[PDB]
């Protein structure tokens, strides 16, 4: 499962994907190869968290997400308007 970040930014720059899940890894003490597959999607960013030594899952990135939106917000300059993880 993938979790995701949707942005008020349309299109999201590749780069700035990049950045704002460089940020959220932050939070959460992972580097940011623990995030494989970055992708953006339109306005959202979309990534894998893989198995990490700080045992961090994707919840864990969601939850950190929703509990630092603000913060994130104001790192990144830009406005999240939705997160979560996807269903296959």
């Amino acid at each position: 499962a993938r979790g995701y970040i949707v942005t008020d930014r349309d299109p999201l720059r590749p780069e700035e994907g990049r950045r704002l899940v460089e940020d959220v890894a932050r939070l959460l003490q992972v580097p940011s190869s623990a995030f494989a597959d970055v992708e953006v999607l339109g306005p959202a960013v979309t990534f894998k968290v893989s198995a990490n030594v700080q045992n961090v899952t994707t919840e864990d990135v969601e939850k950190a997400t929703v509990d630092n939106k603000d913060k994130l917000e104001e790192t990144s300059g830009l406005k999240i308007l939705q997160t979560g993880v996807g269903s296959k």
